[PDB]
């Protein structure tokens, strides 16, 4: 009697919870192979200047990680030569030539001290003279904002995962002969397979301000989750998109994202460059995937564990 | 009697299957630390032009992901200025100046509309005038094929994995004083430790056409699997190379791989650029590794589980 | 009696080892989401030349993988044209025009053979003439060492991990209003949250020589481990930094790390370039993370397994 009832209870528990909920009856491959091919579109304008994708999207190869430049501090006509050192560099400020010694090379400085003391770019102060790429950015840079139309920029993310154990492959764009991808807007439900995202949409879904992230910069992750149950039709294994900032926002020291790159020229045989400090939004496309398909081995093993505890549950009910 | 036979059967099952097949007696580290150092070699020629690795391999730092450019659509002598808008842009075509309004900036366009209507690059049509990088690519581009000798290109992939738990490190190139790496060709068996692959070989092993992948572009994965059994000599833990396309081929919208980059110049003090749209093959080197080494803890734990079910198997044989 | 003692022993074993040591009572997420924002600082000087971060740090976007150039072999004034082929290329050396045939394009060569035989850059030898980027590097390159002050370079690594299951996020820089990050030096204990590392410090902690790694090049991994116990205060989940070389050092063929990039100019309307072969140290920032937080489900399941073997341990003590 109670032995039979205990049998029924222990069985029901095992069957239902373990198999139907923990999916103990399926072999699982956590971590697929993914390809991410990103393409940004959108043009923005500064003072008498039109910026295109080639200028703000760095790197340009169209991969999982890329930065959209929203603000630049550019120093033009830089050449090897002597110029006053940045006033922000330690021991820069000087009152006479005796206050600067020749040959010091601060790692945080902008060149090799010449031993002299020259007037600063903006008087009346004076700073130690250095040899290097001149003029220095902190005395000759001009700032441009090119993120006025960045929220209207778009980012097509092409993702294709693979499960080698299960030989399953699925992408995030459907095979449609119509011009869907040319006239579609991503939606979690209606347009899940239109992976074209507005930058403003991504920023909002991450709960951030576009003014703050366009001024200081930062990193937003585009997370794609493929939680696939391969015992069901492939129409069931769809992408899940999540947008969240990956860099700190409450920490003033670690908040922001900027980098420096230069464009090199040759004017009258002399190598000149334009140094650009770029504050922008780094977009990181993170792809997570877990797939499970029914296999007889896990089934038999976990059924054996189920019968095993059924037994002990019965013998303790006696004991 | 039958209790003894049941004991023998249950034991044999546990010992053989669990330990000898599931490797329950080994602690396993899934996912090593890998370094991938790729170097492409090969020169290809266009009309009165020889292309080298620096031109087609982008990025050039020699990492796990890189693109080999097989076809380019290059627009030369681009400068900020006014030019007819691409006829492919919406609302571009115009019949009089009244049909174009000043100040509109389409994100999918190529600049800021001037309010005028000018003759197109190829008559007799007319398109709205825009300010931006001019002339636009869709009216001044010239196409070059530089993949004629890409199948003969070679890709040296240097891989070195590490298992921190097991303090095991192995690379895919052997310590040989002879000039093996200068005269060797990869083979799955005879030359497994000559990781120099022809691009045509990679493309064929992926089951793709080099004409199709040289015209549209795409992504091929070079997957290296290190399934190491560290209870055996290190000579046993070798790489396994797999080649397969990672981007869709049956989906016209998501099929292909292209990117745009530019070369910037300064002619008479004016910043001019050459815009290049590059169709190429992206090579992705994916490294998978699983290692196991015998440990006493898993051994004792799984032996305890083995004896545990031996028991229940015996008590149910009674019951 | 002995049944009671056996009960006590089996229980103590299960409780202590399994829960208190194996953490069977916690759900665990292996592998977080991490953002790495690297910024190198430091200037180095060659013969009448000051190198800055923009010149040696490639790529410059500030990511997990980047290379610091310590030595360059630069070939200047390269243009499409005819020049002697490198003597190191097979079948290059020639004694008369009949020894070179027109049209051959060696993949390991530097251009298309013209059919002629011209004097080499350094006599008295002669080599087959080729068309391509000329002059070739092996006959016109000049070597510069720019790693004299690389050990004094610094690398700020900003890391922020996330556990989506546990909704936990922590970074490696603390929220301090003082100028700590401007005056701090990393220390495993006192300054764990000052993620600014000297390159020499990284190289030493990897057990390498800076002379050897500055001459040949190589790859050093900066591994950050976040082993977090989320049942404890967040002040307990701190980073663990490990430095180790990822590329082989005992294998002459696979030892080193170099890449080629070029700077393109236009002199008198002709596209000229400077080809640079860069030997440098590739810094790879690898982030590992494992987190566990107490959950009732694993607790009940593993407690059931504990009682299960307690039983069998008891029935075998009888049997
Ligand atoms: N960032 C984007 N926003 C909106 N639409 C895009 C974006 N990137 C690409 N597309 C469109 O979606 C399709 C996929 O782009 P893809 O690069 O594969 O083809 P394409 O037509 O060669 O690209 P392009 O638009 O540069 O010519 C193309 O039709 C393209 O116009
Ligand atoms: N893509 C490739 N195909 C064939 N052989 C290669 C390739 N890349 C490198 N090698 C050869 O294999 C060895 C490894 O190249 P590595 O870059 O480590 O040394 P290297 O001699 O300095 O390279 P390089 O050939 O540019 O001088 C070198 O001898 C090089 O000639
Ligand atoms: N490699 C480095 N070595 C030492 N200090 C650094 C390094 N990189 C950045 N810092 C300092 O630590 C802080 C973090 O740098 P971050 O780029 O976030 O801000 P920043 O002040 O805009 O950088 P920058 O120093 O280029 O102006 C800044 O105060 C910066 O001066
Ligand atoms: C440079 O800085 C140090 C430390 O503050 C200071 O002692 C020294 O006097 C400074 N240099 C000169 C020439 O004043
Ligand atoms: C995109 O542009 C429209 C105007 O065409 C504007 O209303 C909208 O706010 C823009 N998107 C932003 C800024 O999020
Ligand atoms: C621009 O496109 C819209 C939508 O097709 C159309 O209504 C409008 O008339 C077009 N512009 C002009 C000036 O025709
Ligand atoms: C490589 O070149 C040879 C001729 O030297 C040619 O026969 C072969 O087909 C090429 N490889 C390709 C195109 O796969
Ligand atoms: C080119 O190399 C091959 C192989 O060594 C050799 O047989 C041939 O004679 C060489 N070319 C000439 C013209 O000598
Ligand atoms: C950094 O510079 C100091 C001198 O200012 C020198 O003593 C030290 O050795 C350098 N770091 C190196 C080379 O590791």
């Amino acid at each position: 009697v109670l032995y039979r009832a205990v049998q029924l209870l222990i069985l029901l528990y095992f069957v239902w919870y373990v198999f139907i909920v923990q999916k103990s009856y399926q072999e699982s491959e956590t971590g697929p192979e993914s390809s991410i091919i990103t393409k940004v579109k959108g043009i923005t304008t500064s003072e008498h200047k039109v910026w295109d994708v080639e200028e703000y999207v760095k790197p340009p190869e169209g991969g999982s990680v890329f930065s959209i430049i929203t603000r630049v501090e550019a120093t033009h006509s830089q050449t090897q030569g002597t110029c006053p050192e940045s006033i922000r560099v330690h021991n820069a400020t000087c009152l006479s030539d005796a206050d600067c010694v020749a040959g010091e090379l601060d790692m945080l400085g902008n060149g090799l001290r010449t031993g002299r003391c020259v007037p600063y770019y903006q008087g009346p102060s004076k700073t130690c003279e250095v040899f290097g790429w001149c003029p220095v950015e902190d005395g000759a840079s001009v700032s441009q904002f090119l993120g006025t139309m960045a929220p209207n920029f778009t980012i097509l993310i092409k993702n294709s995962i693979h499960y080698p154990k299960f030989h399953f492959s699925k992408g995030n764009i459907a095979d449609r002969t119509d011009g869907y991808l040319k006239r579609c807007t991503f939606h979690e439900a209606s347009d899940l397979y239109c992976p074209i995202f507005k930058l403003g949409f991504i920023v909002e879904k991450a709960g951030e301000s576009f003014t703050e992230l366009a001024h200081k910069g930062g990193v937003i992750g585009v997370i794609i989750n493929w939680d696939c149950d391969l015992d069901l039709p492939a129409s069931e294994c769809n992408p899940k998109y999540s947008f969240r900032r990956l860099d700190p926002k409450h920490v003033p020291a670690s908040s922001g994202y900027n980098f420096r790159f230069a464009k090199y020229y040759k004017i009258n045989g002399t190598t000149t460059r334009t140094l650009i400090k770029a504050y922008g939004i780094r977009i990181d496309v993170i792809v997570h995937g877990q797939a499970g398909k029914f296999s007889l081995i896990p089934t038999i093993i976990n059924l054996a564990t189920a019968l095993t505890s059924v037994g002990v549950g019965s013998f303790l009910c006696d004991w």
